[PDB]
């Protein structure tokens, strides 16, 4: 784990967010893309708005964030920008559903969203497992996601970073278990089971947010909705993020080609024409069901389902030349 220099974390404490942005940040379709220098600060703003201006030591929160930012790599998609996009979509969800969640959950989730793809190397779980990478050794299933939570704990545990230390001991364990579970749920592989279970609970009318296991599933889906929120932005933001996503896919493909292995068409840059159909399969099979389940469960999240439906209708218009 890398530590942020003293110069970095102090600049953030001073940061004041344009009052004209405070209005936009509250919207689901909000895009953070055009605001790079203000990401660390927009996240602090989000923390304070959601869990109070006295959630954490500001000196610690700022240390933590800048060090988190530092342990995200410069790969094309799974980078610092993505971590913050996911945190924002979660803030937007938390904000619209505030009391359904405890104060320890809100702070748990915001941080897990920031921390969720920490130290990503731009390679899928499959890859690492297929070619027996040390990380596949260390972690059998949900490989990257386990490493991310490893990193989350290994930052929390740096001199003066532990924004949770003033929690009671039963609250500290409690909060780190939200974090663990939320992160693990960003393993898309686990999402389809989760989604499927929750759907039933709903239809039956036997879904029960008091019941912990149910809550843990609802949080699971929230994490997936958040991880995928590229697809709920305005068409040109969506098109542009998709570019960065595939840039990473292709660069994973490139190493498999290099290795005399043919990559799936998703990770093969010489199969660009299949992307519009690739997208249309992902949206039908994954995103739509996701936001469709999230909106039955937490109805304020409608405009996420609405936006995704809009961008689906758009990939269609690219299939027709
Ligand atoms: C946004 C768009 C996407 N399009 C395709 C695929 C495929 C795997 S994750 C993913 C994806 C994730 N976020
Ligand atoms: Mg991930
Ligand atoms: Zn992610």
């Amino acid at each position: 784990a890398s530590i942020c220099t003293s110069e970095e974390w102090q600049g953030l404490m001073q940061f004041t967010l344009p009052v004209r942005l405070c209005k936009e940040i509250e919207l689901f379709h909000f895009d953070i893309g055009p605001f790079e220098n203000m990401w660390p600060g927009i996240f602090v703003y989000m923390v304070h708005r959601s869990c109070g201006t006295s959630c954490f030591e500001l000196e610690k929160l700022c240390r933590f964030i800048m060090s988190v930012k530092k342990n995200y790599r410069r790969v094309p998609y799974h980078n610092w920008k993505h971590a913050v996009t996911v945190a924002h979509c979660m803030y937007a969800i938390l904000q619209n559903n505030h009391t359904l969640f405890t104060d320890l959950e809100r702070k748990g989730l915001l941080i897990a969203c920031l921390c969720h793809d920490l130290d990503h190397r731009g390679f899928s779980n499959s890859y690492l497992q297929k070619f027996d990478h040390p990380l596949a050794a260390l972690y059998s299933t949900s490989t990257m996601e386990q490493h991310h939570f490893s990193q989350t704990v290994s930052i929390l545990q740096l001199e003066g970073h532990n924004i949770f230390s003033t929690l009671s001991s039963s609250e500290y364990e409690q909060v780190l278990e939200i974090i663990r579970k939320a992160i693990i749920a960003t393993d898309l592989a686990l999402y389809f089971g989760n989604r499927k279970q929750l759907e039933e609970m709903y239809q039956t009318g036997s879904l029960n947010l008091n019941n912990q296991s149910h809550r843990d599933r609802v949080i699971g889906l929230m994490m997936t909705a958040c991880d995928l929120c590229s697809v709920t932005k305005l068409w040109p933001v969506t098109k542009l993020t998709a570019n960065d996503i595939y840039a990473e896919f292709w660069a994973e493909g490139d190493e498999m080609k290099k290795l005399g292995i043919q990559p799936i068409p998703m990770m093969d840059r010489d199969k660009k024409d299949e992307v519009p159909q690739g997208q249309l399969g992902f949206y039908n099979a994954v995103a739509i069901p996701c936001y469709t389940t999230l909106t039955q469960i937490l109805p304020p999240t409608e405009p996420l389902l609405k936006a995704c439906r809009d961008n689906l209708s758009q990939w269609e218009k690219v299939i027709r030349g």
